């Protein structure tokens, strides 16, 4: 019973010019070091590698300490490796075998009592040979989210859908997303599947007296998206069937919380492609305090059209609104809170309270202040809006390390559709704000009120929950030097790096 | 050889009156009792042991207790006094009569080994006194009845009776949430005498894996107050030390949640006494839309005075504010959002948005509406306020079964002093609104922004955490018929039933 341990691009690339295709991945190496060494007393592990893999290592690190180094090679001799560097005392001498079947036979003969776990470390020669013989019980895969130029590739295998879109291998473990040198990645493991408390118990047994899960197989679920998935599953399992303003039935839960890290990667959800062009163009729209939805619509972003139609504005009891007008909406309250609205064309400069500018000036001069809030809810002008704000409130926070976090409260949540859009939108705002203030982005926290999935979306969401997440992408702000204030961002100032989602899921917007 | 004791108990240790139970029928208790005495892991059954009067107090259809070996301790009653009392059913075990508890335990070993699984002393005072003296009691199953009743028979005093009320040891290993039957709150505690299948997943868990705990013995944590206790513990252990607008050192955290049930009992926290006279007077102050802190100050609630002083009013740059005037405070926006403020004496009826009216109306008519929100935060009006509202927003949610839930978001949370007050203050509003809208109260959800403990409380809080919580009380609304609007309520229309909190800890208010 052997295990494979690899780092791998989406297109299964592993090496180039007999070296790693990426810049050094410190957290990947630490993870490698730990897996290959650790043991529950008397036994050391074994690291089986090829010649090209052995050679590609730095001289400093070979032989890999505390582990039986076995090199599969015909051309290299057992003494050339011995003459390469003097051996340090306390380690088994590096062993050379003809092929991989012969390599494991060596452990059967001479090391039957000493070795605990067996690890094949590279490369494509030994990996291919390992999967051929099928003696691999487990695969420890580091999924590099970014694509890199490669000439050596890891062989494709049943259930390699965990890398990109297309005896079996099922994921049992998915870690949260890590990053090094602007390279996002995460760790997965895959399985070859094909009376101190006796007194308490009966009190618990009677105490209960009273269906769907996200990716059942995956038992350790480090990935942060699991929040959102388990949140879908929960409302499908434990929510309440409700009616609606829209006329479409709803399953709703009240009081819901999600939080996502910003320090390593960006929570652009992977289980379905997120319309990022939308979250970007809409956020810049908000920041401008723009209330004209045509400016969005023309850019290819049609998210607001149905709620600013001639038909909808009349039902929303505003016959004197122009098509495209969202009223004094999200962005208007941010940049001009309380100001007298006229139309989308009127210039509202200097009028009202610019919450966004004050939130920054507070962050930049006095970050411990507890009044760093931006609201979109104005009970005075709710009726003048074409549709009341969902994401209505957000608070900011700085710690010791000059790291920035952001809470956002949402009154009403279309989990299937709006939520992943909302996560990504505000997390982006945190990145923007953090940069302008000279702070590290840390964490984004999502507070939810009415949290609901629409009944017509339910079939599509079970489809989404069969999908195990991919590593998060990195969002980079570009022209970091050129942008100094929050209004200096443009659409081209951003870069989504290594975003490899699952295929598009179609979901109708509830009018 | 070891025995378990199973009792229900008044805070004053009372167990009986007039050879019967002191309280009305508690179904959930009798359920607990039935299951705990009966449930057994094959060829095996449980023994129940009682006094003569316990046997007599018990209704005829229930004695002897089915599926359990009954033993009555008596010297007047004989074994044939009981056999003639009711024909024995086929299969059941005969009731045995011993003259003392040592004889009872002796009989159990002498004749009933290999026969009886577990031994339960069931009552009354005499046998509970006897069992505690012998030191044979391994576990105490206490049903803490929170309400004080007329009692002539009492459970004996024991080391560890600090779980009942204020003052070889008996410490809690289990505390459940508060239940209620017939206007009576209660909860269940258990006390203890002290004086590569999945292992291939575990190596990656090694490196990823890594001080103050409250009531650490309590292995089961049903009691919803544990949420708050652990929230204090987390802030201290895992928080970051910030400086403060007041100057006093702060340990703080961002984005933490709590939720409390309102269908069984009231989350008026028990681990320290909460100033309920304040929570009631402050809320009815808000409801009236009052901005005059002297109306609270004259009534014995001085919670706002340190913030309406001439010094603080001038430090907030408001020279013309009279002493007492909070400016457009929380009460003000609730009923007059956007109204132009003058002083506390000016009459504002009709001006601004009456959010509270709109909330109740939307509730009583269109409960599936998601715009059912109230907000104290008014960016344009913040400057004129003596203090920017801490609790700034609440949302209401109505269920399938006409069940009301409420979320409240609080930007800044004094976890030592303000948080339990706020839990109490909105749970009360939720009760009030529910009655006024003809709805069953279900849940209060607390969303928290800057969640912090002051450093001149750290010592005073570590002490509090040593205290395990008592059952929650019931808050009843008196004069239900007379009250039909939210303004109809007065301080007298309420009654806190079964409140048994721990001693007061002195915590100064930060100005
Ligand atoms: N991403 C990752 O996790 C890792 C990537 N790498 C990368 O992989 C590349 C090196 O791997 P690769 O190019 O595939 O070369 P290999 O590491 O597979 O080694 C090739 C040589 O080893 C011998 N060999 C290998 N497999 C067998 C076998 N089954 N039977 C007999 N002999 C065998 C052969 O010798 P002969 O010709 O004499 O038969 C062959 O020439 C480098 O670019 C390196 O950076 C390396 C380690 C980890
Ligand atoms: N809430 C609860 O958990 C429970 C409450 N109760 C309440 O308690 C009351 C009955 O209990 P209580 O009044 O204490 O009476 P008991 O049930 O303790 O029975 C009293 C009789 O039992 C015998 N006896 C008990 N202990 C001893 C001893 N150590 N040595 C010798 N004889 C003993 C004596 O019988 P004799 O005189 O024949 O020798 C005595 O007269 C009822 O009102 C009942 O409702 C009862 C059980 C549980
Ligand atoms: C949230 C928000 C902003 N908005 C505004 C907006 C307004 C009313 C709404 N009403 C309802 N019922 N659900 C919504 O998601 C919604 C969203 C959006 C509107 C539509 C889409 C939409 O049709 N979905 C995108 C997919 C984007 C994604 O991956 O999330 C699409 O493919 O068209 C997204 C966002
Ligand atoms: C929250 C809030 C509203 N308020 C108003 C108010 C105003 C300024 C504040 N400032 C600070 N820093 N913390 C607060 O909790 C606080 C509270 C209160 C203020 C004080 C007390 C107080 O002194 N404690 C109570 C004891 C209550 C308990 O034990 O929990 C007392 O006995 O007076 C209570 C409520
Ligand atoms: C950029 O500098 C650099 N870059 C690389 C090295 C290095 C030094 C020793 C050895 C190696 N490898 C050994 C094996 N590997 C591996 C990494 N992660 C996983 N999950 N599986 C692997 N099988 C990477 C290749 C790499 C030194 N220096
Ligand atoms: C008024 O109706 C009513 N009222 C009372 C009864 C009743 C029926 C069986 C038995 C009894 N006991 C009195 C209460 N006991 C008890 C209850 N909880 C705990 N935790 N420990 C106990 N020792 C034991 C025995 C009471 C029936 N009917
Ligand atoms: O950012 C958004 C915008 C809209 N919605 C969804 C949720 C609601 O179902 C609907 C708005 O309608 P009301 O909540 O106003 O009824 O749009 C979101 O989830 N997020
Ligand atoms: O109802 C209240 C009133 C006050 N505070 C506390 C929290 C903060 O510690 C302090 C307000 O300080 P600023 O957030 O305004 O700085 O008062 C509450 O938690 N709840």
């Amino acid at each position: 019973p052997v295990c494979l341990v690899v780092a791998m691009t989406p297109k299964r690339g592993i090496g180039i010019n007999n070296g790693l295709p990426w810049p050094h991945l410190t957290t990947d190496f630490k993870h490698f070091s730990r897996v290959t060494k650790t043991t529950p007393a008397s036994r050391f592990n074994a690291v089986v590698m090829g010649r090209k893999t052995w050679e590609s290592m730095p001289r400093k690190f070979r032989p890999l300490v505390d582990r039986l180094n076995i090199v599969v090679s015909s051309s290299l001799k057992e003494e050339d490796i011995a003459a390469e560097k003097p051996q340090a005392e306390g380690q088994q001498r590096v062993r050379v075998c003809a092929s991989l079947p012969a390599a494991l036979s060596l452990l059967e003969e001479e090391y039957k009592d000493s070795v605990d776990q067996i690890f094949v470390v590279g490369g494509a020669g030994l990996y291919e040979a390992a999967l051929s013989l099928g003696v691999a019980s487990h695969l420890y895969i580091t999924r590099v989210a970014r694509e890199f130029p490669c000439d050596v590739f890891f062989p494709a295998f049943p259930g390699d859908d965990i890398l990109s879109n297309k005896a079996t291998y099922r994921p049992i473990f998915i870690s949260k997303t890590f990053s090094d040198n602007g390279v996002p990645y995460d760790f997965v493991v895959l399985e070859k599947r094909r009376s101190s408390a006796a007194a308490i118990a009966p009190v618990l047994a009677w105490m209960d007296e009273e269906l769907i899960r996200a990716v059942p197989h995956v038992h350790f679920r480090g990935h942060e998206e699991f929040q959102y998935l388990d949140l879908i599953a929960d409302i499908i399992n434990n929510g309440r069937t409700m009616d609606d303003r829209t006329g479409v039935g709803v399953i709703s839960k009240f009081g819901c919380t999600m939080r996502y890290s910003l320090d390593q990667a960006f929570p652009l959800l992977t289980t379905k492609r997120v319309f990022w062009k939308g979250v970007l163009e809409e956020l810049l729209w908000f920041i401008r305090g723009d209330t004209n939805a045509n400016h969005l619509s023309e850019k290819g972003v049609k998210i607001w059209d149905k709620n600013v139609t001639r038909e909808f504005l009349d039902s929303r009891n505003l016959p004197h609104r122009e098509v495209g007008d969202i009223g004094p909406g999200y962005g208007f309250q941010w940049r001009h809170f309380g100001a007298a609205y006229k139309d989308m064309h009127t210039d509202y400069t200097g009028q009202g309270v610019d919450q966004l500018k004050n939130v920054i000036q507070m962050l930049r001069t006095n970050p411990t202040d507890r009044r760093m809030l931006m609201t979109a809810w104005n009970p005075a002008a709710l009726d003048e809006m074409a549709l009341p704000p969902c994401h209505l409130l957000c608070q900011f926070y700085v710690n010791d390390q000059k790291e920035l976090s952001c809470i956002m409260y949402q009154r009403s949540c279309d989990v299937g559709l709006g939520v992943p859009f909302n996560i990504a939108s505000y997390s982006l705002l945190t990145l923007m704000v953090a940069h302008v203030c000279n702070l590290k982005p840390k964490e984004f926290i999502h507070f939810m009120g009415n949290t609901h999935v629409y009944t017509n979306h339910v079939e599509a969401l079970k489809e989404q929950l069969r999908r195990e997440p991919r590593p998060f992408p990195i969002v980079n702000i570009l022209n970091k030097e050129r942008i100094k204030e929050i209004d200096d961002f443009t659409a081209e100032d951003f870069e989504v790096v290594g975003y490899v989602p699952h295929g598009r899921i179609q979901m109708e917007m509830a009018v």
